[PDB]
C-alpha cells in the first residue's frame, strides 16, 4: 500500500457553496493543509498558477473532476484535500480538449515526492470509473463521504 503515508483527515473534506471561483476553491481547499502544516504558507497560490498553467480537469462521467497540484517542493507531508462543489465549476481539460470540464467533485494533491504521482493518480483514474463511488459522494454528507475515501485509500 504506496498511500499508507498520505494523511487523509475528517477536516480534509466539505462541501463548498455555489457561486465560488476556481481560485476560491482553491484557497479553500488548500486551507486546512496549510493549517496542519503539511504545505507551505502560499501552497494554494502556487496551486493557481499551475493550474492556469496546466489545467487539471479529467472529464470524467457523470461526475466531471480536476486533480489540482503544484511542485513537491511546497509540500512537506503527503496529503490529499477533496471538495465536493455545489454546482459545476469549469477547469480546463488536462487533455489540452476545447471543451472544458464541469467539475463537482475537486481532489487537491500534495505530494512531497514525485516517486508519489504514479501510484496516486492510478488510484485516482480508479476512483473517478467507479460510477456508483463517485455519484455517492454527491450524496453523502462530510462524515460520510470521509469514511468512504478514508476506507478507499487504506483498505
Amino acid at each position: 500500500n504506496a498511500m499508507q503515508d498520505i494523511h487523509f483527515r475528517r477536516h480534509y473534506v466539505r462541501h463548498l457553496p455555489k457561486e465560488v471561483s476556481q481560485n476560491d476553491i482553491i484557497k479553500a481547499l488548500a486551507s486546512p493543509l496549510i493549517n496542519d502544516g503539511m504545505v507551505v504558507s502560499d501552497f494554494a497560490d502556487h496551486v493557481i498558477t499551475r493550474e492556469q498553467n496546466f489545467p487539471t480537469g479529467l472529464p470524467v462521467e457523470p461526475v466531471g473532476v480536476a486533480i489540482p497540484h503544484t511542485d513537491h517542493k511546497y509540500v512537506r507531508q503527503n496529503a490529499i484535500s477533496v471538495g465536493i462543489l455545489a454546482e459545476p465549476v469549469n477547469f480546463e481539460d488536462m487533455g489540452g480538449e476545447p471543451d472544458p470540464v464541469p467539475v463537482r467533485v475537486v481532489f487537491m494533491l500534495a505530494l512531497g515526492e514525485s516517486n508519489k504521482q504514479l501510484n496516486v493518480l492510478g488510484w485516482i483514474m480508479d476512483v473517478i470509473q467507479d460510477e456508483d463511488f463517485m455519484q455517492q459522494l454527491l450524496v453523502m454528507n462530510d462524515d460520510e463521504i470521509y469514511q468512504s475515501i478514508y476506507t478507499r485509500i487504506s483498505e
